[PDB]
């Protein structure tokens, strides 16, 4: 079950479902993480799982997620994920504040402010992913260790984060089990 280590919590596979499934609004913010797992198919079967139970789901794609423009747009059309709901960071960005949960799969730089100050980077100066703006904030990543930036995240401390430490498809499926 959920236990807190060092400075952030760490969730459970069932955190998140019990989470998740009673929330009324969640967002989906995939990033890296996702393509290296190729997480998008057990991904787009929570949505499923999610938006049979009612809940209203939706998809926040940041300029430079991935390693390629519009990697994940490619990678959430691969899984059969509904065009219309996927949105890009210009117009979904100040969706998070109405947003009980954040779900934030293989991404970190895109919702990092600390992130884009590398003028070598891709993201630099561009705007981030406001995910602290809902109610709960989950990330789906193996560790605590950085993304391509190399640039720790502190939204892992805020108080409405909780980390699911895992495969990003391992983890994504285990909490679709846990859900029905
Ligand atoms: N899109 C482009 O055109 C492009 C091109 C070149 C560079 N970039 C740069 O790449 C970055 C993109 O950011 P982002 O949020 O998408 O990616 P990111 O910050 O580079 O990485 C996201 C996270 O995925 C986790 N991860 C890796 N393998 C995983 C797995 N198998 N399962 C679950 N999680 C896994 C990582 O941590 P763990 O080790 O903890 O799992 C990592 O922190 C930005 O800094 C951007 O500027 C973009």
């Amino acid at each position: 079950s959920g236990h807190i280590e060092g400075r952030h919590m760490a969730g459970s596979a069932e955190d998140a479902a019990f989470i998740m499934k009673n929330a009324s609004k969640v967002i989906i913010v995939p990033g890296y993480g996702m393509a290296v797992a190729q997480a998008q198919h057990a991904l787009r079967e929570m949505a499923d799982v999610l938006k049979k139970e009612g809940v209203e789901v939706s998809y926040a794609i940041h300029p430079v997620a991935g390693r390629m423009p519009g990697h994940m747009n490619v990678l959430l059309a691969e899984a059969n994920v509904p065009y219309d709901e996927v949105f890009e960071l210009e117009e979904i960005n100040s969706s998070f504040q109405t947003a009980d949960v954040a779900f934030v799969i293989g991404a970190n730089d895109v919702t990092n402010p600390a992130a884009k100050t590398d003028p070598s980077s891709p993201i630099y100066g561009m705007p981030i992913l406001d995910v602290e703006k809902a109610g709960t904030v989950l990330f789906i990543k193996r560790s605590m260790a950085s993304g391509y930036a190399g640039v720790e995240n502190e939204l892992f401390f805020r108080n409405n984060t909780m980390m699911l430490f895992g495969d990003a498809k391992k983890m994504t499926e285990q909490i679709v089990q846990a859900m029905n």
